[PDB]
């Protein structure tokens, strides 16, 4: 789960995948458990995802996922507006 | 990756995801060590899985693609045509 009681607590990877809002408080839960510059990388492979086409092998899928939640964060960092996350749509 | 040296040497798992040529060779090895039953399962999940309802989760990718792989080796049994397999193809996109 990505909640326990009322706060948020999820991981990096399994909040990647889930619905949650980005706000002050799970921003500093993830920053602090992951931290900044894992999420700075996987920010950075966002354009290789954005509109990521084609075939993934494994662990790609993952990775967008990753990507995404990554910019995300990193979008907050700069402005702080809460914001709602979920995760791409990965569509045949 | 689904190689040693020259020859094919995936696993049903590894190969569904990879990219590879179906030709008797590969068809004999992973027949050899799957074999038939679970490879014709995995072809009848196909239709499901071709037409599915957009996103579609990890999780069900991975099916997708041994439900891929799977009718492509089938197809190969029946009419002996080498052929290049690779995993399905997917959008993805984002949702503020």
């Amino acid at each position: 789960g990505l909640f326990e009681g009322d706060k948020f607590v999820g991981s990096f990877e399994s909040a990647a995948m889930g619905t949650f809002v980005i706000d002050m408080r799970s921003y500093e839960t993830l920053v602090n458990s992951t931290s900044l510059d894992r999420i700075k990388s996987y920010a950075n492979s966002f354009n290789k995802y954005k509109y990521y086409t084609g075939s993934m092998g494994e662990a790609d899928y993952r990775m967008a996922c990753y990507a995404h939640l990554g910019k995300a964060l990193m979008d907050y960092s700069v402005s702080r507006n809460d914001k709602l996350y979920t995760p791409p749509t990965v569509s045949v």
